[PDB]
């Protein structure tokens, strides 16, 4: 139901770009709902369309948006 918090911890990488993290790719899983549809969300388009974002999720290889 869109937590908007389980991913915040990752935002550090998406926005700033400190360093990825495994927990990140895991947090989204707990969602597997809004996270998927979020792919359409324009306001957060900068988050999903990030450079390190796709890398983090891909590194895990669990679920990719655009579903
Ligand atoms: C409160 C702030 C937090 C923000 C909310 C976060 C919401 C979670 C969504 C995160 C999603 C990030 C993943 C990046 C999505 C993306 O841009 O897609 C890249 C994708 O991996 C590329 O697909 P592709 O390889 O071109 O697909 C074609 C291929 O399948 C066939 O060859």
């Amino acid at each position: 139901a869109c937590q908007a918090s389980q991913l915040a911890v990752c935002a550090s990488a998406i926005l700033s770009g400190a360093k990825p993290s495994g927990e990140c790719c895991g947090n989204l899983r707990a969602q597997q709902g809004c996270f998927c549809q979020y792919a359409k969300d324009p306001t957060y388009g900068q988050y999903i369309r990030s450079p390190h974002a796709r890398d983090t999720l891909t590194s895990c290889g669990l679920a990719v948006p655009h579903c």
